[PDB]
RNA sequence: ACUGAAACGAUUGUUGUGCCCCUGGCGGUCGCUUUCAAUGCCU
């Protein structure tokens, strides 16, 4: 129902390790939706555990109801960010 | 797990070494301490 046109201005340099070739690591020119969804709603809606240990420390929880860092909380909040 | 979690292009290094503000130069030239004067007056 509501739609928000949000324009993002970088106030310091942004890095994502999108691809790697030798000494060079580089960032794709589109911000992925799921990265922005946690940037907007983690701590406010999605939980933000400061620590991890175990399999949970190197396995995503993107769409796993059994884990706290889900993007599915937002399906239930009725919210969806698009990619940038 | 935001293509995620942590993330020093760093460490060391003398703008250095030699160098005469040097050489030449007459404070010089001209200039009368000058001009006038009773050892005097009386015995």
């Amino acid at each position: 129902t509501k739609i928000y046109r949000c324009k993002l201005t970088l106030h310091d340099n942004v890095f994502f390790a999108s691809r790697e070739m030798g000494i060079l690591y580089e960032t794709e020119k589109y911000f992925h939706n799921w990265a922005l969804s946690y940037a907007f709603f983690k701590g406010t809606i999605i939980p933000h555990p400061y620590g991890l240990v175990g399999q949970n420390a190197q396995t995503p929880a993107y769409l796993d109801r059994d884990r706290e860092q889900n993007l599915l909380h937002l399906n239930d909040s009725g919210i969806y960010v698009f990619p940038a």
